[PDB]
């Protein structure tokens, strides 16, 4: 598939809302890292990897999945 | 979705042969928390997210697909 995210949402959520991740690095088929994620109602987001936010709730979810 | 999952992938690797991650949290559809990843050449394997040396190898992808 082509890159997925057409934008990335910018206000900071918190990540009891996700319930799925999905990290896609960049290649051939799109030119940048994608990040998305599933929220518990079923809605997907695109996240920019840059941002530190983004990190911190990506590795909050992590910590939280991992031991569920 | 129910479980994706048959078994995990049991013997550590270098997070270079990862390109895509995807992790889905426990809920309705599987009781368990599943870590699935695509490798370089395409094939996909599932690893435990209990274990030490997946926390590891996910969080090293992590770092290097974010600054991609």
């Amino acid at each position: 598939l082509r890159c997925q995210c057409i934008k990335t949402y910018s206000k900071p959520f918190h990540p009891k809302f996700i319930k799925e991740l999905r990290v896609i690095e960049s290649g051939p088929h799109c030119a940048n890292t994608e990040i998305i994620v599933k929220l518990s109602d079923g809605r997907e987001l695109c996240l920019d990897p840059k941002e530190n936010w983004v990190q911190r709730v990506v590795e909050k979810f992590l910590k939280r999945a991992e031991n569920s």
